[PDB]
């Protein structure tokens, strides 16, 4: 399914280049530039762990989700993942537990040393 796609072709988009977290473009945006640091993001989001449980959606609720990037309000791998992306991108990322919820896990939805996929639609965002 989408998760083993990712593992299988995502890209590497660590510093570290550690394949903590891998991504594939599923639909390109049209906005030129990535957007900087603090910038106030919009998205939509499913996630599930690697085995395709499902854990979130932001569509149940017809709520974006909202934050300010590259400021740790989110886990790592959304901070490395939405740096990466233009505005309509929708990408799909595979998040090892490091750049995740690590050995503590956030129960009861998230176990210890999960892997997490996640679908990512970047709305918007504006300047810091
Ligand atoms: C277990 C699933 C998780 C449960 C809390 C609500 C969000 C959740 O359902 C989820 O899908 C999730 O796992 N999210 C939400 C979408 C962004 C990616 C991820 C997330 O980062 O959630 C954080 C959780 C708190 C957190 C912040 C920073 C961290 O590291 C720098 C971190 O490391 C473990 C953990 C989150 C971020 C912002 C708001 C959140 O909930 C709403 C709120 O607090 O207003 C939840």
């Amino acid at each position: 399914g989408a998760p083993a796609t990712v593992t299988e072709q995502g890209e590497d988009i660590t510093s570290k280049k550690d394949r903590g977290v891998l991504k594939i473009v599923k639909r390109v945006g049209n906005g030129e530039e990535t957007p900087m640091i603090g910038d106030k993001v919009y998205v939509h989001y499913k996630g599930k762990l690697s085995n395709g449980k499902k854990f979130d959606s932001s569509h149940d609720r017809n709520e974006p989700f909202v934050f300010s990037l590259g400021k740790g309000q989110v886990i790592k791998a959304w901070d490395i993942g939405v740096a990466t992306m233009k505005k309509g991108e929708i990408c799909h990322l595979l998040c090892k537990p490091e750049y995740a919820y690590g050995s503590a896990g956030s129960l009861p939805k998230i176990p210890s040393n999960a892997t997490l996929f996640f679908e990512i639609e970047l709305l918007d965002f504006k300047g810091e």
